């Protein structure tokens, strides 16, 4: 069974639900994972969403399989910041001599690379903020503002966002990052849905 | 007096102040009472302001009496979530093999009717989330995420939103939540805003 | 030697770098310190980022010198607060003899003041909320809501804002503090950015 991974539009009509991977599978240093969609808030395709991301700067995106990601949902690369060791005034902007006065990169942050895993649900209006790693089968709550790391199926919200809850048994987490269904064969997933829905495949 | 609730859009020569049960008038599982309104962040009538709100999922908006409802405020239904007892991807959406797992009314959740009060204001930018209640008098602060229900005459505010203070002492609020003046005929009502306003009405 | 202040694009061929203070110039209420810049979302200017600011009620807004402010910030101005003594509902919007039951100004909240620093970040999306003093250095992460006081060269995040850190430890504050650059003629800070970039202007 299914739905073609590589059509940007996979639902016939529907010009708001997106794969994502092909949209961002031109655009370097995001690797996307196959099935994860993006939900249009109005009709913007997903590669518009992703911002301050600068090739120059080498920082990574990383998103896994079968993510579902909302409306609003903005990830802010490494590029937003303003240099904090001194003064935060960007001189270099405005040129007529000040031109002169560019961060030498070493003097910019570096925060990290940006880990989307497998089966994570992101709320709408959600801001993913530089350096964060969020966990296989994670839940963020609507308009959360992630700053931290959330664990592998926490429950995150909040401004900023705090990890509410385990969705699991500890064991059954445990188990199920060990089986890991969405690495599996497309075949043997078909077979396997409402098991993987109803958190049986364990 | 004062002008009439019936009016969708109340205030003269305005398109920008509504009455919102005039307005959210057509759609089913919302009852709205009268003389609240929205202020349009910019034009959007408040019925676009109903986000994820389904009727097979047979929940249901409850907003009340002399509410102010600002700009860009949404509230969102339980058809917002996804199923969470074990992987929220949604299969069934794309279909073309995967629509027999589509989930079934009593597989997903659902977290409640919504019910804001009377008399209750919420700022600016607010979300609001499934199974909310907002007692009368309350008052929640703009650009809050409120996953609580509120009291009545509580100042809430935040993301998540908590409460704060108490807007009165609780003689007031008792007091204020016994006679209901939202209740009353407008033109008895009329002969008591200034007491309203300042809330010697209890006497 | 540097920019134009009295230019409100300072950089030829770019409307989204904005130099807010020739803007705001004939702005009621508003002072702005030069070269404090700001950064455009969809093409707006920054006069268009302060909301509810009533000359009539008497609240002013003053921006130190050297800032930088990301799009979206916004800054809420008293205009935008109810009455609360009792109900938050304004009868007095919708006429057809209501009017009577304006507020008069001092049975309206006026929380006084804004005041932003000199040299200070503020986040993409942040909100300034009525009344609040930024103290010069601070910084204010993104999609924050400011609703108190942040102390010179702070960073605060959140909604609400808190106090997350100090930026450097507090001799180094309290020098920069006392030196205070940002009031420096423009050709000696324009000999000492390097030094006001790494700090080392205090050694
Ligand atoms: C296709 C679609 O329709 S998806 C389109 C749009 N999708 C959305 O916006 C979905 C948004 N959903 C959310 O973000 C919700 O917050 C959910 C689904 C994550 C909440 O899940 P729930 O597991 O039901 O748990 P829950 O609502 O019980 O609340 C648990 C606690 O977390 C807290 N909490 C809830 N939301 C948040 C939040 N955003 N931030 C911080 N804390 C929160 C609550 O206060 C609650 O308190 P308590 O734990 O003692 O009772
Ligand atoms: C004309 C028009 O259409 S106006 C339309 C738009 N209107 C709006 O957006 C209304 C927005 N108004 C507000 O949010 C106001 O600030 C109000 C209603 C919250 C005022 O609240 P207040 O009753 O004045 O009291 P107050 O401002 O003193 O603050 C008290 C405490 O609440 C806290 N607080 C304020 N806002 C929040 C918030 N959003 N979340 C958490 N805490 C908060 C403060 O930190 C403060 O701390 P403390 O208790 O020790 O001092
Ligand atoms: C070119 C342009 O115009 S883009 C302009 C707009 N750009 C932006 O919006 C930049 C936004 N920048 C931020 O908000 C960043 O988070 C910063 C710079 C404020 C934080 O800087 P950092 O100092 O590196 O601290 P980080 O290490 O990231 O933060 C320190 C702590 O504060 C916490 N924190 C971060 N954001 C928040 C927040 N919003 N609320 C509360 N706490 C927070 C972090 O979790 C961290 O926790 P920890 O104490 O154990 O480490």
């Amino acid at each position: 069974m299914g739905p073609n991974p590589m059509k940007m539009y996979p639902i016939e009509g529907n010009k708001s639900v997106q794969f994502i991977k092909p949209i961002l599978e031109k655009l370097e240093n995001v690797e996307v994972g196959e099935y994860s969609y993006y939900d249009s808030k109005n009709g913007e395709t997903f590669d518009k969403q992703i911002l301050y991301h600068y090739p120059i700067l080498n920082d990574k995106l990383k998103i896994g399989k079968f993510c579902s990601i909302g409306p609003g949902v903005t990830i802010i690369m490494n590029g937003a910041n303003h240099r904090m060791d001194g003064s935060t005034y960007p001189f270099n902007l405005f040129g007529n001599g000040w031109e002169k006065h560019m961060p030498k990169l070493d003097q910019l942050p570096i925060k990290g690379d940006t880990i989307i895993g497998n089966d994570v649900w992101i709320g709408k209006d959600v801001v993913i903020m530089p350096g964060v790693k969020i966990g296989d089968g994670a839940i963020v709550a609507a308009n959360s503002v992630v700053v931290k790391d959330i664990a592998p199926y926490m429950l995150a919200g909040g401004n900023p966002a705090n990890e509410i809850k385990q969705r699991f048994d500890q064991d059954t987490i445990n188990q199920l990052l060990d089986i890991k269904w969405w690495n599996w064969p497309i075949d043997i997933i078909n077979e396997n849905i409402d098991k993987i829905l109803d958190n049986s495949i364990i």
